[PDB]
């Protein structure tokens, strides 16, 4: 009958409808958690593997992005797995690490994706859903989070469809 | 060029499809946070805020619940709040005290609820996502996590339904 007072997260989750897909196909890009350079790729020009087994929970991934506008240098993302299911599509990550533009910024940025399928009856499709939480910090806003976040998704969703060769009329913003 | 590494997580997100009735119908239901006993009622009894402003990121409500099973006793939980968009239809809870039946074996017991309306010009319907984490602890395993919390969110969409008036038939798990 007592209780202990915890910190409250910034975030926000996101969910869209992938038509002319397969939950298979969008895995085979987006699960690939130590290769994100073969799915955000207008953002990241490269990553790999640098502490544990590829794509296994507990590994770290570092990845480089492009330059963010002319004369700045790329900027690096260390990010460790913190869950993955990938029989249930699923998985859990954190930035451990670097100075990748803006999601350095953040305080224990977490982030979540979870695909799934709609029932075969409605047409197929696939549920992606991502939503990311960070600690409240001084240099920065919950607003100020979300337009760092938000536009590197919707980024994402779009090189994907490109990586489907799908178009990206295909996506669909839930509400 | 340095990372720092930390543990691991256990838990599992589920989905399922609601039809039949309206995001904000739902959220009526789901996103009254402090008065969790008119949802679950097939297992709370009664809840109510201890702590900050009701459904207010940072307050802190009290639940009790009825005996898990016969011969047993009532048993309570203490959550917070650390996160709500009412507008957006989401928020995020966690334990922070009480002794009810198996969610209080967990370390850190974290949960994520978030409503989304699939396209009007497809049928519509509600997508219902409900997530939890947990520390890996000595005293468990993450598949005792699974079988504490995956009954409890299924009996949970089943009274959703009933409060709603809405048939049972209304809600389908989604394959992940």
């Amino acid at each position: 009958e007592q209780f202990q007072l915890r910190g409250v997260l910034w975030g926000k989750a996101y969910s869209w409808k992938i038509t002319g897909t397969t939950i298979d196909k969008v895995w085979s890009i987006v699960g690939d958690y130590v290769r994100v350079d073969n799915w955000v790729s207008s953002v990241v020009k490269s990553s790999h593997v640098v502490s544990g087994e590829a794509n296994q929970t507990g590994c770290v991934r570092r990845f480089v992005c492009y330059p963010a506008s002319e004369g700045e240098s790329e900027t690096v993302d260390y990010s460790e797995l913190i869950h993955m299911n990938a029989a249930a599509h699923q998985y859990m990550y954190m930035i451990v690490g670097g100075n990748i533009t803006g999601f350095s910024l953040m305080k224990n940025y977490v982030s979540n994706i979870s695909l799934s399928s709609l029932p075969e009856e409605d047409g197929g499709g696939v549920i992606f859903y991502w939503s990311f939480t960070a600690e409240p910090a001084s240099n920065l806003t919950e607003q100020k989070c979300i337009e760092i976040v938000f536009p590197l998704y919707t980024t994402a969703l779009k090189d994907l469809c490109t990586h489907l060769s799908i178009p990206e009329s295909s996506v669909t913003l839930l509400d």
